[PDB]
């Protein structure tokens, strides 16, 4: 849609030439608000839609590097760096499998206060270098910011996690990243509300049944879960229904939370020239399976069944390598 | 090999101008004695060879249509028919799933007194229609048959069943055919003992390996474990790695013995001009499963991987027709 209007005709909140340009169609996502029964109806049919005032991180719509940097206590906080714009979300825990595959992306732990430093360093020396602050909120969290997260509407988000039956909350990520950043497209296992505080992100969604266009690594790879399609430079030739792909946008700003509903694609980044971004979701397990199977299956549905396919048969051959060629064996001149 | 010399100077057993030709090049299988220790080795390895001086079948060797017709009880044989020499194999169980699929041969149960009948008639009438008799030996056979059938070597046989550690005996059929008769590739899930009665039958065999080469149908299919390739006119554009098989063949005559191990490909026919041909065989259960799985694995262990891939992928999406579609979304630009 068009940039909204800022109360107070303080002009218009963010503008075309800071969003970046992709080859693919988009609709814009509902933007409602909580009390609205149609927007309590997308969530019920995990379908993504932007709630404008739910007050869920109210306490943290006043948090800024400094601020935070002086009560966020003295913990370690990883920071991913990047050459590129682009981020690379690499599984550590996979790259055993995958020995070929070398990292775009390095992460590294390290103090608040250092982060600011690091940051207000590359700013104060003209660099090109970017980062991005994603760290879970534990108990390492200073006094004053507990507070605020006791701020947080738990009223509200404790009655949408009853309603839809959802898992408990595993897990409230920080995220503070630069503007330029991008988040490639992905899809998660776990239904998100992202709940922007400080600056603008552009997020572009896609629906499980998509996943034919979007090609996502392989299982055991360590990038699984992510799409293989460069959308800087997509290559129509590896990957021809890329094609066909048709997403769903939209422009968060603070006090607007979005819902990512669970296996859904999501490419999220930080509007170019719009100072720092500060988000932070909150992950639930989706509910539970019915235990009676009912025909006919949801896309994300099937999605799950192909990983379990992928990940059993790396079991049973005793290695993830031949995953890939027994199913080449399976398919050519039978299924295809 | 070359045609083998009957004893009392008769002749040669066969000639070449009885085989049919193929494409695809093969090499002898083993014709060794029972008490020769690199048959029991060929055994334990599960390979196939010829045993010659077992006795398995020495009451019955002097089995044919008279004698058997007088012996055999009143029972119901099944009788398959076909318009050629190549008999379409079809498992009825399985016609539901694809309706698309029409029956090549006639299958119909009858008296074994009809069928000699049947069989006369065609030959006493300049027919072209063929038929073969495939059925198991339960009770309702005549008494005289029964001594034959004690009669078989069961002090041996028990003891290859003991030594390789098989399962039970699960059946044994009686096969009766016309010569020119063919049965198409394919493969069994159970260790086979093909004991030769009456006339020669020649047997080309493909180790579980050359899977990528036979390109068997699907699992759900009515000819599951059959190859798709005609092997009187290949189509290398659909199946190519037809074009890499290699087999082993033999010729099996009275008092023979084959042994055909558990998921080898095999193709059967009756010898050009030969009279009719019987055979009985024996199915036993391969050995248990180590419990251990112990790498690596072999050939046709990987074959049961994805036998069972197909299996359980046709129970979660309810229907065995999406089995194709959604092994190719897997697939696409991901495995390939
Ligand atoms: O949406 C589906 O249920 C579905 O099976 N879609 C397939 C593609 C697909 C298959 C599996 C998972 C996601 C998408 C199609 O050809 O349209
Ligand atoms: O909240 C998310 O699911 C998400 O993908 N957030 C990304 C950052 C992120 C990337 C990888 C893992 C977690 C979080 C963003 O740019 O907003
Ligand atoms: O023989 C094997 O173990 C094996 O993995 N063979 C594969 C082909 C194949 C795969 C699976 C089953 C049978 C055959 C090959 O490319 O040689
Ligand atoms: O004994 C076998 O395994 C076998 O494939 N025998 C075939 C006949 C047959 C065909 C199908 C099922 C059982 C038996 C033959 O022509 O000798
Ligand atoms: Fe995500
Ligand atoms: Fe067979």
């Amino acid at each position: 849609g068009e940039p909204r209007e800022e109360a107070g005709a303080l002009g218009p909140a963010w503008d075309e030439s800071q969003l970046r340009s992709y080859s693919f169609p988009t609709r814009p996502i509902p933007r409602l608000s909580q009390s609205d029964p149609r927007a309590e109806e997308l969530i019920e049919n995990e379908e993504p839609v932007v709630l404008t005032d739910t007050n869920l991180v109210y306490p943290a719509l006043k948090w800024d590097l400094e601020y935070l940097q002086e009560n966020i206590g003295n913990g370690d906080f990883s920071v991913y760096s990047a050459s590129t714009h682009k981020f690379l979300y690499y599984d550590e825990k996979k790259m055993a499998n995958f020995q070929n595959f070398k990292p775009r992306s390095n992460r590294e732990e390290m103090k608040f206060h250092e982060f600011v430093e690091k940051l207000q360093d590359i700013q104060q020396r003209g660099g090109e270098e970017r980062l991005y602050l994603q760290q879970t909120l534990n108990d390492t969290v200073g006094r004053k910011i507990v507070m605020d997260f006791l701020g947080f509407n738990w009223n509200w988000i404790n009655k949408q996690q009853g309603k839809r039956g959802w898992g408990q909350l595993t897990s409230n990520l920080l995220l503070i990243g630069m503007e330029g950043n991008v988040t490639p497209a992905h899809y998660d296992e776990q239904q998100n509300f992202f709940a922007q505080i400080k600056g603008y992100k552009r997020c572009i969604l896609f629906p499980p049944d998509q996943f034919e266009c979007l090609y996502p690594y392989p299982v055991h790879h360590p990038c699984d879960r992510q799409s293989q399609v460069d959308f800087d430079n997509p290559d129509y030739e590896r990957f021809p229904n890329f094609q066909n792909v048709v997403g769903y946008e939209t422009v968060v700003g603070p006090g607007d939370v979005l819902y990512i509903p669970m296996y859904w694609w999501h490419h999220i980044e930080s509007l170019l020239n719009g100072g720092i971004t500060i988000t932070v979701n909150f992950w639930y397990k989706g509910a539970p399976t019915p235990k009676r199977i009912e025909y006919p299956l949801k896309a994300h549905q099937k999605v799950a069944i192909m990983r379990n396919i992928e990940k059993m048969l790396g079991e049973a051959l005793g290695n993830p390598q031949e995953v890939g060629p027994l199913l080449n064996t399976m398919i050519k001149g039978r299924y295809n």
